[PDB]
C-alpha cells in the first residue's frame, strides 16, 4: 500500500507532483494532493510567473482550470514543439500530473528538496516523496478525501 510522488524544483512557488511515474490523477485527487502540500492548484497567472522564473517539465498536469505543460526551450516530443504555458485542447482521457503552488516557497528558483508532506492525514500508505536527486521522506498516511479517487 505505497504511492511514490515525484516532485520538481519549486519556481515562485510551483512545482510538478506524478504519481507513481505515470500519468494517474484526477482532477479531485490533484486538488486533494495539492491540498496534502500546504498547495493550491496553480492559477495561469501564477504559472505564468513560474515559467518566466525557469519552470518547464515535458508532462501535462492540472492547474486550476486547465491542463498545461509550461514550456522554455522548443522541443518537438514536448507541448509539440511550443513554448510558453502550452494548453492541452483535445483529450479523451482524465487522469494527468498535477501542479501545485505553495505560497510560502522562495520567489524564484528553490532547487532544493522536499522532506515532508505537512498537511497528510492518518492513513495506512507509505506515501514517499521522491525528489530529484533521489532523496526520499516517506510517512504514512492518506491525502484522497474522494471515494472514486481510491
Ligand atoms: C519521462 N517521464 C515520464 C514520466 N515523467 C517523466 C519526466 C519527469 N520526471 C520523472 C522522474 C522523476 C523522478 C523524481 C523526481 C522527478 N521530479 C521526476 C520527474
Amino acid at each position: 500500500n505505497q504511492i511514490d510522488l515525484n516532485v520538481t524544483c519549486r519556481y515562485a512557488g510551483v512545482f510538478h507532483v506524478e504519481k507513481n511515474g505515470r500519468y494517474s490523477i484526477s482532477r479531485t485527487e490533484a486538488a486533494d494532493l495539492c491540498q496534502a502540500f500546504n498547495s493550491t492548484l496553480p492559477t495561469m497567472d501564477q504559472m505564468k510567473l513560474a515559467l518566466s522564473k525557469g519552470f518547464e517539465t515535458c508532462r501535462y498536469g492540472f492547474i486550476e482550470g486547465n491542463v498545461v505543460i509550461p514550456r522554455i526551450h522548443p522541443n518537438a516530443i514536448c507541448a509539440a514543439n511550443h513554448t510558453g504555458v502550452y494548453i492541452l485542447v483535445t483529450s479523451n482521457t482524465s487522469h494527468y500530473d498535477t501542479y501545485c503552488f505553495n505560497a510560502s516557497a522562495p520567489p524564484e528558483e528553490d532547487c532544493t528538496s522536499v522532506t515532508d508532506l505537512p498537511n497528510s492525514f492518518d492513513g495506512p500508505v507509505t506515501i514517499t516523496i521522491v525528489n530529484r536527486d533521489g532523496t526520499r521522506y516517506s510517512k504514512k498516511g492518506e491525502y484522497r478525501t474522494h471515494q472514486e479517487d481510491i
